[PDB]
């Protein structure tokens, strides 16, 4: 009532995303669960949360659950293409500030990020940051240090985020602490793996509609997104095909019954288009990025993939392909939204017939997101779980109130206690209706662990 | 082949044509193990080195032996199981002049004086100063009962999950002797062998013990670690309708995303001791049960007395104690079917009736059974394994811990693991081998995700 | 033009930048157009067509009428229109009428303006069913247009039982070919179509994740064991339900543990018969039996709270929606989404957990809530479909003597041959090389190095 | 006093019983008719030549023909199939059985020559089981006499029902048979399932080959090579299939495989050049199932990667050129049936040579040549099948017809649907599956009787 504090696609859409958000919350035990364990305890009281990830429907209820142990938030997504408008709606709706909706251009972008920054024209009095990326991250660094002086740390969701906190903490221009999210096991090796297994043929299905049983596929990566994606693949029956640079993922691949390739000749990337694999790259239907890295689907790997193959990128940032290359050179045709043919004919012009294009997905942004709804709720409650432990404990440190003696002692990039991480995994079991086993003593003395846990030393792999 | 050579005990001297016959085969499965003969043969790494070795006398573990002779070692060889040598293995490794004392079906006995043929050489101790082990059983002995042998060792390299266990509670409490690398935890180790092996070799195994038909039945794996992971993997890919119990809510996690049903044999979880506890309905309906934990009791007399007539009981842990066969022992009747594969008569101790049809089937009476009723891992999956041995000998013996002072004795004792970049390189030579091409970061693609083009390429906290 | 009616025509440019995308999947059929070109060997075809409105038919109608007919155009299902298919079809002035969330009578309506041009039976003679809803129409309503009609084809197991149930009874007028017993069809679309669009459908319904939780599928012929294969191959823990004991033996040989929703399979029409444990633990039901009531009241009572309710057979009785209907209250999540809440009929808590989720309110849930098979698959179909009315219209049945007529009259297949034609186009489009057979190797087993390669008995 | 065999160590007959007692409780179908027709007797005055691979499954078989009444005399249908405590436990049963593992092919034809004749005399035989059309082909061309007295054939597998359908082709068959391989609960149990269980397991079982991430060819997609596909795939092979029949391949590109081709655009017209010399250099498995001649040539085998396992599961030997191997090549046995074969040349071979194949069973079916062939609890549908045939044309007699009685029975026919359903009821109750009962209103719906058949004959599942 006189809320104007927002900004989504279409406030009415609100209704239907509160629906899909009651719906979420059955398929969020682990989340729901710490809503019940601390609603009266209100351990987040106090604790002004920027937060900067996709604002689908499963960010919904974690922003509600940050809300109801006591916080106030301002939200924007990290990505262009991955908000559900009803979910952006719904959290508007509900009171919430949020800055967010799909088709977003790169300057509504930041303009979004800087309206959770600054309330009323000024910083906003935040003391806590959620981020997935490191887009935030990287602004408050860069445009407002006088506010980190009052954060008491950064949770980081994934893998691209944490690796720049590493270079910060690295080069010394960290500010405040922060917890690597993406390292519980519940987060890695759920989220990571299990939901690019779920939403990648699932993207790849609403974009084209096309059969994938049968064709060929090449995933460039086999860490926890490329293992999930290749699965996703095989599993609909395609002929999948892993690039990798680390030999021992590359081995993984290859027990994991894949086809180990390389898009380069003898795997040397000289620049030079003889070093391209014209052969393979001619008979792929499908190639999938999935490294984190820079430029591993590039131009002369786009030239001599086969016709009418679809391209895609499931990494956290959209450089994973050389895009550039084909908006300098080729000319693009809209299917539809977030689904684009480019005509390697030429720049000026296509024929409406031609047959040498490409099918690039969500305009290689991430895909699972910009082409569907990325991860199903039951397995983003593992994640978001670790987030909301992850505030709480930041938040209940007080680093900024620190005196510099003790903030120099503290100034880390940490993950969650193990006991955590098996505390949010034993809700998802339960989730399932999986029934653990309790060791008896004398089990858990010759195994050397209490019986409550954890199971397993820290350089457990699983 | 050295003349009059009489240093061994094996079943069966002339299978050693066709264990040499299966050696050359194997060696051309075992590219990175075979890359290290190669690159060293001629630097002599391992020239002074004296191991006592003690791990399953397989094919594979020949292919080992054989390299660790070639880069200058010599070496006394026992297996560490009653059940898991392959014989041809052994004979064509007595032929060639290598003291091992291995044959399938040992006794208790037996096994325990194979070991001391190994640690004694014509009645006194051998000067060994170098272990290689797969469980932690000669490394005991060596501690409870050759204490002073110790003080010439300069380490030992520790093959398994339950070895690595052990070592990790010495050290603890003060009573580790000698440095030791844990060759488990290499990842070309532990999430090849542990997990691939067991996805290879326990339908194998299985199909062998009793050409039961899987596809259809109900199995349920008690464990979901790299072995549990692949046991249920191996069963799954057949067609069983696989159940996992697991007491570590991760690895549940885990079990559940695979398309597993995670379950308990107790009601609610809780074992209180009584048949009550059993959750009767699910073990009724139970097909096949293989226990994979390296923990005690996970698979109990109330368990066993649950279970569905004429089920199958496995274990393809290290130690047979995860079944309880002693119960078995005591109360019921064992009709043997062949070598490592018996029905036992749940109708009493005595007789049996031989068309009873209340029995179970248990393989290699409960001991490690993809080595006990099958040949273990293949080759190729063998070769990380003991790529990394080969890696860890040679490293430690180049350490020379034993002439150390004791001052800087106290500062080295310690279980390590290998460095990952030479994780990387074991895995380089198996991808190889498999045809595959790993690509080459460029410099400008190395620097991006801040990693060398050479590698390594992830920080030693992943997890892959 | 005007000749038509769908929901949106403005999206006619979109639907035809997919449908240009989809000749490029669909070998076979643009195959067909190629080579029959030249001939037209259906000019002067005048088609009723009766098949989900998809931008696959969509492919099927222009190849029909690059090969020369005429035809007037509507779905076989309220809720399986692709909008921006009609729309390009409309567009290219072709009589079509059909959209997506159609009533009741709008759907008999669309099917009425097929029959009829300018308020008169349209000249029809030739018919392409989906289902048996035109075929019995015809027979019922309008039995003068079929002196005039050469054949009708029908696309799917169900048309084909109500077919040859009016062979059995003396009351086909026409003659029929089975479309979808040709191997390309029912081993082809019936299975690999559903495996590719019925977890397709459930996520793009619900985003649920499905690896880990448990399922049943009702039926395991070929609708059950690709529904089936979609599900196990997400990490579903999948259950079947079977009354034919060689599909059930199939389901067991392939790794899924056969179950009834009654105790001993005995559905007696009590409370007592079902097994409220089994039913308990389920979180996903789908039907695919084309039988009645196979997922009855008492079934629906004893489910886990918030499963999801779908059928992916033909038609929407498989569930008793009309039961739900009656005693329980919908809460539309999104259009072809409801959460059905068993506390009572006269509304709901927005916050009650005891509800269960029905897709496409019991219809097709792959065309409901997605978009049906993939243009790759339907090639098959729409392959037999193209020369199944080349052959019933060039034998011109309604021209023949009633006592040529009497010897014509019967429900066919196509040869194997045309069959195998139809399977090397496919295997060309995957970048497949069938190996060709040396003639010492077609005399040893008996074959010609042209095929066909297997007797008329051969199941695949 | 019993003496009528001939087995390789009759001692091994304990060992036998023991895993017949096993199998029995394995195979409720064959045991299931065992019970139910014990006391009619059906087969009693049966007198039965049997000629099928002589393992435990085999013996369930032909103890339940037995029990039925039958007398039988028995030999393998192949030389290296048997279980020799398969074949003991039934000789030391009395009854008459000539297999061992590992014949040469003079003692092949020796054992079914010893099972037609009794003391020197052509037995008095009135029935046949047959696996392949040996024993089949050697009465029609031997033994006509006995043929006038014979009822029936039941024909197990693929290829000896192609050679039945060519002699009732040609006007040569003599005598009705049964073709037992077309049952659902066989064709689509034994062939498919059956490889899918055992091909993997005598791949193994031969050299221990790790099978995950290596390249395999499979040389045709019908039943059998649709089960073997299953079989590498699922440990983790890259599967290629190869097919003459699209609609088989259209199944395999479905079933997300590649399909591909020895020969370049699957010409074969004899040369090396038309051989993919780069495709065939990457495989590291090779397994023919086809029942047809010469699928593995020589030219493949000369392309074939180094170290290549080489491997047949159909009928006969012939799918792969051995003969040509044998001529050429220098073979080295590393156990019995597995052999490497040297392409350096024939004369001798260095024992460290890299260029050579590993081949199985030489080139005979490897799932029973490396293994024990399929498990009890599939062998229970085709052997239930194959006791229902006996019984079916044993009480036909077709032998005592007259002349043009004769001429309208003479004819190779499959078993009736609702056997077929009742065997694979008896299979599924196996697994504890629980079938569904049809209502009155659901029968009337689909159009079918409650208890069935379920399915039109057309129907293909
Ligand atoms: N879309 C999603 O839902 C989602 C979810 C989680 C993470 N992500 C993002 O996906 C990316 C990967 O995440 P991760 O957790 O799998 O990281 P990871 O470290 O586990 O795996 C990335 C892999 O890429 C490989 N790689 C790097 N450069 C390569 C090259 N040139 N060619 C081939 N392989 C190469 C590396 O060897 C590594 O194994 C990150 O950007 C992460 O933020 C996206
Ligand atoms: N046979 C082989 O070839 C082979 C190979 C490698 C290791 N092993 C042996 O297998 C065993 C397991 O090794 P690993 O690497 O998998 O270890 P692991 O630690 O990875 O896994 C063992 C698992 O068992 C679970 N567990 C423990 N007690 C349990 C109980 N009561 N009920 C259910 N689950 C329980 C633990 O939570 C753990 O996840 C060890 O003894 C190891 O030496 C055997
Ligand atoms: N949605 C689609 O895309 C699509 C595609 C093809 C066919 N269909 C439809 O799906 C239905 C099934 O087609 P099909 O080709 O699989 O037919 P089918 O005859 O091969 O299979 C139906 C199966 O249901 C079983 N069944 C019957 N009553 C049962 C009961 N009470 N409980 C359990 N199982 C029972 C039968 O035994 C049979 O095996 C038909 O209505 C058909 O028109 C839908
Ligand atoms: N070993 C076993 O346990 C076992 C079991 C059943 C059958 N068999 C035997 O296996 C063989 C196959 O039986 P089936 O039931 O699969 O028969 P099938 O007719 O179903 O399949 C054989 C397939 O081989 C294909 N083919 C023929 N020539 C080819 C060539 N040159 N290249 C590629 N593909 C080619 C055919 O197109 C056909 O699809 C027969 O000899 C049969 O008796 C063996
Ligand atoms: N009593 C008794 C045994 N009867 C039975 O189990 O059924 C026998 C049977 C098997 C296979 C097909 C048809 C009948
Ligand atoms: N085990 C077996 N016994 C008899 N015939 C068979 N054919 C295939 N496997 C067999
Ligand atoms: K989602």
């Amino acid at each position: 009532a006189g809320f104007t504090d927002y900004k989504v696609a279409d406030i009415t859409l609100a209704a239907w995303g509160r629906r899909e958000l009651i719906i979420a919350e059955s398929e969020m035990p682990a989340l729901m669960g710490l809503r019940r364990k601390y609603a009266g305890q209100q351990p987040l009281k106090g604790a002004k949360i920027l937060g900067c990830i996709h604002m689908t429907i499963q960010t919904g209820v974690l922003i509600e659950t940050l809300v109801a142990l006591g916080a106030e938030v301002r939200w924007s997504s990290c990505n262009i293409f991955s908000t559900q408008d009803q979910a952006a709606a719904a959290i508007a709706a509900a009171g919430i500030p949020v800055f967010a909706w799909k088709g977003e251009t790169e300057e509504e972008y930041e303009w979004c990020i800087e309206q959770t920054i600054l309330k009323d024209g000024q910083p906003w009095d935040a003391n806590m940051v959620l981020d997935d990326g490191g887009d935030l991250t990287e602004i408050l660094h860069k445009k407002y240090p006088q506010m980190l002086e009052r954060i008491h740390g950064i949770t980081e969701e994934t893998t691209t985020g944490v690796h720049r906190l590493l270079d910060m903490l690295k080069n010394g221009t960290l500010k405040v602490p922060a917890i690597n999210v993406n390292d519980s096991v519940t987060k890695s090796k759920n989220d990571n793996k299990y939901g690019c297994r779920h939403s990648l043929n699932d993207a790849i299905k609403r974009g084209t509609d096309h059969l994938l049983s049968g064709k060929q596929a090449l995933v460039i990566g086999y860490g926890d997104v490329g293992k999930g994606s290749s699965q996703s693949l095989r599993q609909e029956g395609m002929i999948v095909k892993v690039a990798e640079v680390d030999p021992i993922c590359a081995m993984q691949a290859c027990m994991d019954g894949f086809e180990v390739v390389s898009p380069y000749k003898n795997g040397i990337n000289d620049g030079t288009e003889a070093s391209i694999d014209a052969a393979l790259l001619g008979k792929i239907d499908l190639i999938v990025t999935t490294t984190g890295n820079v430029n591993v689907c590039d131009a002369n790997m786009l030239k001599a993939l086969k016709k009418r193959a679809v391209v895609c990128n499931i990494g956290h940032f959209d450089n994973e392909i050389d895009t550039a290359f084909m908006r300098k050179n080729w000319a693009w045709e809209e299917v539809k939204p977030q689904v684009h043919k480019i005509h390697r004919t030429g720049k000026d012009g296509f024929d409406a017939h031609n047959d040498d294009y490409l099918i690039l997905l969500a305009e290689g942004r991430l895909v699972n997101l910009g082409n569907a709804t990325g991860h199903p709720s039951r397995i983003m409650d593992g994640s978001f779980a670790n987030q909301v432990l992850a505030q709480i404990h930041l938040f209940e440190q007080k680093y900024a109130d620190l005196p510099a003696a003790e903030k120099a002692k503290r100034l880390s990039v940490e993950v969650l206690p193990k006991k955590l991480d098996e505390e949010v995994a034993l809700e998802m079991v339960k989730g399932f209706g999986g029934v653990v086993t309790q060791l008896t003593p004398k089990q858990a003395e010759y195994i050397g662990v209490s019986v409550e846990g954890p199971f397993k030393p820290d350089t457990y792999r699983y």
